[PDB]
């Protein structure tokens, strides 16, 4: 799977970080409390624990299930140019 540009439009199901950690559910406040929820980002597609870029980051990211690592970029690369 892959994303385009900075990934704001990414709506795939990838959920693993660049270090192999699993993404935290956007509706959960554990292990990390945050405000990136569907209520505050109704158009961000914050579903399950899927990698997303609801803000203005460089690529899709997610809070992680490791209490010691709050958030990380996901292990996704940009889609190649359509030939």
């Amino acid at each position: 799977d892959c994303y385009h540009g900075d990934g704001q439009s990414y709506r795939g199901s990838f959920s693993t970080t660049v270090t192999g950690r699993t993404c935290q559910s956007w509706s959960s406040m554990t292990p990390h409390w945050h405000q990136r929820t569907t209520e505050y980002y109704p158009n961000g597609g914050l579903t399950r624990n899927y990698c997303r870029n609801p803000d203005a980051e460089i690529r899709p990211w997610c809070y992680t299930m490791d209490p010691s690592v709050r958030w990380e970029y996901c292990n996704l690369t940009q889609c190649p140019v359509m030939e």
